[PDB]
């Protein structure tokens, strides 16, 4: 039963581009007396509460996106998938293009969040949850 | 650096990059050449899906089916400064490739060979290769 893993938060800096690649390797642990969350922050780096132009969130068959701007949380988008079976390894995909982050898991698209805040503005990259982490690599 | 013409085996996804570091060298007696394959890996003479050509301000596009190149897809740009460094990426998604050289959006090709179906990366040309990179 024993695996390696990362650091879990996990924290890297980072400069996206209009052509820029995340990949994660994950599983969802089986916390004791709630569902597990996964939650991905492109952040700007600054202090606390600092802006983050694009967090990704998942617990429980659903999807929540937002960014907060100058300590306001803007209009969520929000969806339902299938994508994270607990607990299957999974391979969850961002990509930054010059419009809009796109989400795949598994080798499949499962949404896109429109940028709000500039994607160079984003600084620090934020994986967490109720996690197993193994792998985190950016092009 | 990295040998040259450089060789890797692939398996693209729909969502697949490839990033290309090298330095556009200066020949005396021609323009310099980059060539970029994404190729079945099927013997000398098998289909490639998708190669990328740049020569003099233009780049060609095409595919190699059953022996024969189809409609090439010819553009011009000014990207590649002659002698400089250079960074070229290609993406690969569901619909096609999309190519960036230093961060800047240059041309798209439509897939018309599946994208499955490549398993060999080809990069050559009149360059210092420095790095390949494939996520």
């Amino acid at each position: 039963p024993g695996m390696d893993s990362l650091p879990n938060p996990y924290l890297q800096s980072v400069s996206l581009t209009v052509c820029y690649m995340v990949k994660i390797k994950a599983n969802l642990l089986s916390p004791f007396g709630k569902n597990p969350e996964l939650q991905v922050d492109f952040g700007t780096g600054t202090g606390q509460g600092g802006d983050i132009p694009f967090r990704f969130w998942y617990c429980d068959g659903i999807v929540v996106m937002n960014t907060l701007k100058d300590g306001s949380w803007g209009k969520e988008q929000k969806l339902h998938t299938e994508a994270f079976v607990p607990g299957q390894p999974f391979e969850l995909q961002f990509l930054v293009l010059e419009n809009e982050y796109q989400v795949f898991v598994n080798n499949k698209p499962i949404c896109q969040f429109a940028h709000r805040l500039p994607l160079q503005s984003v600084k620090m990259l934020d994986v967490r949850g109720d996690i197993v982490l193994t792998s985190v690599d950016t092009l």
